């Protein structure tokens, strides 16, 4: 119905609410093959529900973090960023 939602890899500023960083945002170590990584797919990310498929867009590279805004926890600036940090094996 609804998985992490991947606000990252779309460098773009315009009017809107991105500021420098969320409010109480998170580092969670994203497990990515390098097949998945360059065509996309799904991955098992870790989550309290349980291990979930976070869809992977094309392109992705190790090092950079896929930042999820408003997938961290309520805080000063609204909600956190949730970075999916990309270990490609």
């Amino acid at each position: 119905m609804s998985q992490l939602r991947i606000a990252a890899y779309g460098p773009h500023g315009s009017g809107g609410s991105g500021g420098s960083g969320g409010s109480q945002d998170l580092y969670a170590t994203l497990d990515v093959p390098a097949p998945i990584a360059v065509v996309g797919g799904k991955v098992r990310a870790m989550t309290l529900e349980g291990p979930v498929e976070v869809a992977v867009p094309p392109r992705t590279q190790a090092g950079r973090k896929l930042r999820l805004k408003g997938k961290g926890f309520p805080g000063p600036a609204g909600r956190g960023d949730l970075y999916l940090e990309v270990r490609i094996t």
